[PDB]
DNA sequence: GAAGATATCTTC
DNA sequence: GAAGATATCTTC
């Protein structure tokens, strides 16, 4: 399908290329950081040529916000289906030791899932799929070599500020999790995992539905969701008792 | 002077490399998108090299943060002059125009500035100075080639999703501003002007001390702010009553 | 101007 | 866990 195109084509590309700098016109190399302000940003632009690659093989239309601080990085739709919008998102997170679990944040509760046309590119109904790619990457501590700018026949010289990179591409719905992912800036938050469990999809909500009700009346504080609910078996109770 | 020389610098290789994307070691290239979570990244990364080169030259030990979210960019510092350390952040925004009046966020105003030790690389009495090496760049729209990879001897193709970009450095105190740049996750707001003004110094504060003062004890919310300063006026007048 | 959005992590 | 930090922007 796409969806399986777009997984294969990510793996793929992940596989044979590692990230190594910022390419000026003119030749010259600038090395990165091993922080995830960077790294992030890295991945999300590593992204963008293979889902659009992909998605055009596919005769769907990319776009992307033309606003900045607008969900989704890509918005996916066949010209025939305006109303079947695939949202893909991505997110990056780290590991401090390679294979130890991983928690993402999910992008607002208090945004677009509260407000149809708030923070998107196409009103909220117009979108069927919410998809995530998500990233992990190894911390590297920087050396020296890294405050050094570069040649382009010096690429395998340059170091790289990660190790261990791998994607995934996963519903939103089937991973999110049951606890902010932020506090001030109020985000979903994903399930407490390893990766496998991303891929293979080990969320905790029995539908699409149940996440986005969950998270369109989660509290912000503590101290309101304590009277409310503040975790998956809480908002069902609280469901059966009427909602409330 | 090391700054003099940290500026020039950056005026040179800012006027002789356009960055227009991201490398692999593979020699791959994936271009830049638009927005200033991107550039931000990018001229932050352009930055690092070159301040470590003067800073090099000029005897300076550069450290950058281990930690993630940890102030600041850069933490310069003479080995004999272990209290008389500098800091170094670089900074971002964009202009719908190409001249047009710009702002900057500062960094926290309940971090490091109320907690000498608060998300910093060292203590914030150790830092006798604090610079902001800031970017500004014409937001500039396009796709007509963005979502492809290019190679190596194709750098000339790729579309730079930016016009006009321009740097200054500055004492952060000499342009910082009076309101604040940033709401729930609380910045210290630049003053609101051109670029000339920001290279200028055309600040507001008498001094670092009236700049930390001003910030340390502004109120997170206008409510709270109404009832005790919210400019510099509105300050002055506040200390001159007593601090009361 | 004030508050809260964009994304992700560390501190409390 | 919660809350608040990292940086910058848009919305209200």
């Amino acid at each position: 399908s796409l969806r399986s195109d777009l997984i294969n084509a990510l793996y793929d590309e992940n596989q044979k290329y590692d990230v190594c700098g910022i390419i000026s016109a003119e030749g010259k190399i600038y090395p990165l950081g091993s922080d995830t302000k960077v790294l992030s940003t890295i991945f999300e632009l590593f992204s963008r040529p293979i889902i659009n690659k992909i998605a055009e093989k596919h005769g769907y239309i990319v776009e992307e916000p033309k606003q900045q601080n607008h969900y989704p990085d890509f918005t996916l739709y066949k010209p025939s289906e305006p109303n079947k919008k695939i949202a893909i998102d991505i997110k990056t997170t780290y590991t401090n030791k390679e294979n130890e679990k991983i928690k993402f944040t999910l992008g607002g509760y208090t945004s677009f899932i509260r407000n149809n046309t708030k923070n998107i590119v196409y009103p909220f109904d117009q979108y069927i799929a919410h998809w995530i790619i998500g990233y992990v990457y190894t911390r590297v501590a920087t050396r020296k070599s890294s405050l050094k700018t570069y040649n382009i026949n010096e690429l395998n010289e340059i170091p790289k500020p990660y190790k261990g990179v791998k994607v995934f591409l996963q519903d939103k719905w089937v991973i999110a999790g049951d606890l902010a992912g932020s506090g001030n800036t109020t985000n979903i938050g994903s399930i407490h995992a390893h990766y496998k469990d991303f891929v293979e999809g080990k969320g905790i909500f029995d539908s699409e539905d149940e996440f986005l009700d969950y998270w369109r009346n989660y509290e912000r504080t503590s101290q309101l969701r304590n009277d409310k609910y503040n975790n998956i078996s809480e908002y069902r109770n609280w469901i059966y008792r009427g909602r409330k």
